[PDB]
C-alpha cells in the first residue's frame, strides 16, 4: 500500500514510494519544501538548489529534520525515518554518507558546497530520528587493520600550514555540528575559564577569545 510521491526540480525528480497511511503528511511537507526549494535554472548552477536526485533527497531530509524535535514529538517522525530509508536504499548502497559525496563530486556535477551540505543534512537526519551512529563501521581500512594487513599512525599537524585555520573550524561547526557541537562548547568553556582564572591572560586577549 504506497502512492507514488514527487519531489521535483526541474529536469530532476525522484519519487518517494511513502505508505498510504501517511500519503497526506508527506504530500504536506512536500507543498512546503516546494515552497522552499528555489526555482530552477539551466543546470541548476546557483546557490541552494540540487544537481542531482540525491541532492534533493538530502535536501527534503534537512527540511524535514529543521521540523522535528528531538524528544517528545509525533509530528513528522515518521515521514523522516521512511525517508531516510529511502535514501539509504537508493542512493547510500551500504556504504557511507563520504562515500557518496566522493561519488557525486567525481562522477557528477556537484560543488563541494553542495555536498557538504549534502552530508550535513544526512547526518542531522540520523541524529534528528534518534538513529545514532553506534554501530561499528565496515570500513574497509578498519576491516583490514583488525586482520593485519594494515597498520595505521596517526598523525597531527600544528602552525605553518595554512593562513585560515578558522576556516578549518567553521567547517567542522556547520557539517558536522551534531557530532562536535559539544566538543566545543566545552572548549569554548575551558578557554573561557582558563582566561578568567588566570592573572593577566585577558591582556593578551584583546577582542576576547
Amino acid at each position: 500500500s504506497t502512492r507514488p510521491l514527487t519531489l521535483s526540480h526541474g529536469s530532476l525528480e525522484h519519487v518517494l514510494l511513502v505508505p498510504t497511511a501517511s500519503f497526506f503528511i508527506a504530500s504536506q511537507l512536500q507543498e512546503q519544501f516546494n515552497k522552499i526549494l528555489p526555482e530552477p535554472t539551466e543546470g541548476f548552477a546557483a546557490d541552494d538548489e540540487p544537481t542531482t536526485p540525491a541532492e534533493l533527497v538530502g535536501k527534503f531530509l534537512g527540511y524535514v529534520s529543521s521540523l522535528v524535535e528531538p524528544s517528545k514529538v509525533g509530528q513528522f517522525d515518521q515521514v523522516l525515518n521512511l525517508c531516510l530509508t529511502e535514501f539509504e536504499n537508493c542512493y547510500l548502497e551500504g556504504n557511507d554518507i563520504h562515500a557518496l559525496a566522493a561519488k557525486l563530486l567525481q562522477e557528477n556535477d556537484t560543488t563541494l558546497v553542495k555536498t557538504k551540505e549534502l552530508i550535513k543534512n544526512y547526518i542531522t537526519a540520523r541524529i534528528m530520528a534518534k538513529r545514532p551512529f553506534d554501530k561499528k563501521s565496515n570500513s574497509a581500512l578498519f576491516r583490514a587493520v583488525g586482520e593485519g594487513n594494515a597498520q595505521l599512525v596517526a598523525i597531527f599537524g600544528g602552525q605553518g600550514n595554512t593562513d585560515d585555520y578558522f576556516e578549518e573550524l567553521r567547517d567542522l561547526y556547520q557539517t558536522y555540528h551534531v557530532l562536535v557541537g559539544d566538543l566545543i562548547k566545552f572548549s569554548a568553556e575551558t578557554l573561557s575559564e582558563l582566561i578568567r582564572t588566570t592573572l593577566d591572560a585577558e591582556k593578551v586577549f584583546t577582542q576576547g577569545l
